[PDB]
């Protein structure tokens, strides 16, 4: 039993961690796709795929989740939404269930014939990439939205410095 | 200390496994990039990236190598060899050493300023994707060139059936 | 004498039908290009090219227009507006006149040396993809804006269901 | 009942016509995809998609096949064979059966779950794009391999003149 | 000592000229990259790269700047900001200093390890592509923002006519 | 009167120089397009566009040809030969005559309506990129085929070292 979760992870926050631990209670393995693997240095997608890979690795590792229970696979976006499901399948191990709270993602897999489920959201007004990125820019409390290990990576790559400069 | 290895892994053979265990003796972690992640169903690149991810996962796992010691990251090829090193870096965690026996790969990283090393080859006349794929086509002994787990995956995805049909 | 008309046809509405019958009074054949053939599942371009091909086929057929009087050719968009006219010509039979109400389309063909004409609009405040898509979303009367055959296709492909989910 | 046939049609020869009439005896409509719609001016793909559209139109029309029994849809090739079936579906009306004599085409649809059938070949040593193009270049009898209407189009677009110059 | 300056030059205005003469006082040669070389016919990027090449050529020539002191190199944009610096380097002669007032440009070169400097702006509220294009559209005084030679090119290519039509 | 010449310039040899001086006797300015600006590090296209820009700059400058008499514009290749002429025009100043000895180039401009002329070749068995690259690889006398300034650039960028490694 393998599940599939896809997210920009810009950056990886507590919302992601919480939902990932939750899904891991009903699937043997979870394929975690890092979307928009080609985008970086924008207000929407500030970090590279490589950097986001380090965030998921540190965070999940620090939380005791065995590395063999998941797959971190970067997936570049594509112009055709009609070929996106195929794009994912082409780059990943087989999977039986899709977990997503994203309308487009849910609909594209739903139409292809996959069972998709939308997990309960955890503090959806605080745990979202949009809010995190906004706090980083306007000096709000963003550290409280991310696992300590992600905060460490963000400091090592000078993420706040970059995002603020670009703005 | 993180190393970087890149290969088409079409399919993942004993040559790859042998060299990977070897590199793991001098680096803490090895980033294993599955090249040509967009190609599949050709004589040169018969298996999808997703399928090759299952091969590396099974093989390395079956050989006792802890999953936390490596990264399996699919990387699509790009038209510009001059941007390829950057392409890799954009999709991966930082790395200090590049291990490659591929002339182009060695030269592109060498020019960018990375230390590249070419490990000793293991039965280079038998352990190569080219030979494996040729045996699969002409009914030679290809199973002896691959870890048992890879053979299992090849049978589950009907790899020989596909490669033979396409030919 | 062959004319050329290009539209997103998202979806094909009475405005399109009306103008098509009109153009068919001064040209022997009309090449109808379905633009943005690669886009689908967005608020702006909800239907695939394949689906829009079924809409034009049903609608024109139901209206008695002989199939030999036109060409339904899907054309993907391209990044370079300067090569777009060439892009069209590369995928279509020769044509002598361009019929368009779209500023960019008119200007790109005008600059290339083609005679372009902007036909009289039919209820431009009701017969537009934008209005149709808005009514489908906000439960307005969208069926009255489309030929009955297009409504049938929209129901068979669950168009309203998709567009509403994505929103 | 709709069938699907895909070919480079470089150029459209008697082999294509023969097989098309044959398929039309067991399907209500045939979707004829003109592959490699973006390639032109090479020894392998000398004619543009637009030109090949004129060839299929003239030939099928001249042979009395009602235009409403088929779809001529140009489809550009794509880098990923794994997304090609999806690419086709995205640009075409639904179809129940795939007719192909091309190994790759047969295998990609076969794996996606479509019933594919390979029709009897008609003079496979004479009716092939390769042979036609070779005769055009080496002054052989190529006109006998094509429907008279295709020969007319080839003369109107100066096809032999182009192919010979490029060589 | 070679410097590098990159701009959309839509169109080339007095602000560009002023800053270019200024940079030429501290560098032996200036590589002037015309960005977005693939975009044209939009409100943001109205002129083609070819047209903008004629503008820089006329303007710099008319101002007595020897042609051997600079390079006019069109550079298409790319989807990956992480590969953009590499993209530039791949298309240009070596350079030691980057001159830019653009946040993203400054940050991408800064991160790659290049010394970047932001020159003093000249009438930043008047000398900007945005203002020029706005005046051309709303009949303001745009000619006063551009070197006389650029105005001549704009008239020869019917730039105002195009921009107004598209709007 | 502006002419247009296009070449891979891999590398820029005496054949190019000779023909360029010749064309400059019948045109006021020559637009020199460096084709395949995106390719590099292959046996066919070993040098980047940036490097080839330095070769043309040094060579033409050393030969006393005023820099204002020509344009060095890198042009990336594109998948569609049917849009290539448009691609060139989009990136260049207007031109009245095309000078080429390349069959495809001649035919694509010829069909678009441009007057194309094939200049007399200078030692076509020695002055060709193919021969130069072969001598560099097999230790033949390649320096005699190139202007001294190009040889200097090739040594500064370690061209022979790169080409030999890749082989
Ligand atoms: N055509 C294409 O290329 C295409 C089509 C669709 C989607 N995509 C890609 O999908 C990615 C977008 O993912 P996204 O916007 O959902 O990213 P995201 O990181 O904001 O969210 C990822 C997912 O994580 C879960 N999640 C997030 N916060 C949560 C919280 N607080 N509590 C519980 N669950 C939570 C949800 O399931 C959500 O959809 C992008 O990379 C996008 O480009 C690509
Ligand atoms: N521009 C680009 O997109 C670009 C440029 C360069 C390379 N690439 C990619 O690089 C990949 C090619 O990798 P490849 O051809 O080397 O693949 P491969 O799987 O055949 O070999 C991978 C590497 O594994 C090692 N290896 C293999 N067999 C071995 C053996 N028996 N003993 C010891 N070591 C052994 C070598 O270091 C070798 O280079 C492709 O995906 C290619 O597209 C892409
Ligand atoms: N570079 C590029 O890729 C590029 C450049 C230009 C245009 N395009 C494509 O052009 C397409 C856009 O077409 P559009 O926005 O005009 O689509 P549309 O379907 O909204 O309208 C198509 C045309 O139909 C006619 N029409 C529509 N409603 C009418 C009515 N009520 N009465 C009379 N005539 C009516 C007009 O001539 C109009 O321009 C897209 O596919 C776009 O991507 C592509
Ligand atoms: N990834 C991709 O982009 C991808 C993958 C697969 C195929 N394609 C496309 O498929 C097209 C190739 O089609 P092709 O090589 O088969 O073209 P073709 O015109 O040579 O043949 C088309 C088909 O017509 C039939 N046919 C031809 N001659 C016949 C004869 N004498 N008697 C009976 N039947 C006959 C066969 O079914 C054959 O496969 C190209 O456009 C190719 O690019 C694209
Ligand atoms: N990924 C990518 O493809 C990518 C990433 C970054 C940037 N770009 C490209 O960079 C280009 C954008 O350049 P831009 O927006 O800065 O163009 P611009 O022409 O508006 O400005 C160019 C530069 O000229 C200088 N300048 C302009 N007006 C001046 C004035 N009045 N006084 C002094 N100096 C002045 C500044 O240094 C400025 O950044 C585009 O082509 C964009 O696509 C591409
Ligand atoms: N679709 C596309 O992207 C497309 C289509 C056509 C051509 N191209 C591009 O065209 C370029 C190829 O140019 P090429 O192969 O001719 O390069 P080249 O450098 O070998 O030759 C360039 C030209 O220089 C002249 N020349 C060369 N040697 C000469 C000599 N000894 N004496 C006299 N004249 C001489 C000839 O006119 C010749 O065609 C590539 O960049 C190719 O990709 C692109």
């Amino acid at each position: 039993m393998r599940g599939l979760l896809v997210g920009a992870m810009q950056p990886f926050h507590r919302g992601h961690l919480q939902v990932i631990k939750s899904i891991l209670e009903e699937v043997d393995e979870l394929i975690i796709c890092i979307g928009s693997a080609q985008l970086s240095h924008s207000i929407r997608d500030p970090f590279t795929a490589g950097e986001r890979v380090m965030m998921l690795t540190k965070a999940l590792s620090e939380n005791g989740i065995p590395a063999s229970r998941y797959y971190i696979i970067p997936v570049q976006d594509i112009e055709c939404n009609a070929l996106w499901v195929g794009h994912i399948k082409m780059l990943t191990p087989p999977f039986d269930r899709v977990y997503s709270g994203n309308p487009l993602v849910q609909r594209l897999f739903s139409e292809d014939g996959y069972e998709v489920t939308a997990p309960p959201l955890f503090y959806r007004d605080r745990y979202s990439g949009t809010e995190v990125r906004r706090r980083m820019l306007d000096d709000g409390d963003w550290r409280s939205l991310l696992p300590e290990s992600v905060v460490e990576v963000i400091d090592e790559i000078n993420g706040v410095e970059r995002i603020k400069h670009l703005a």
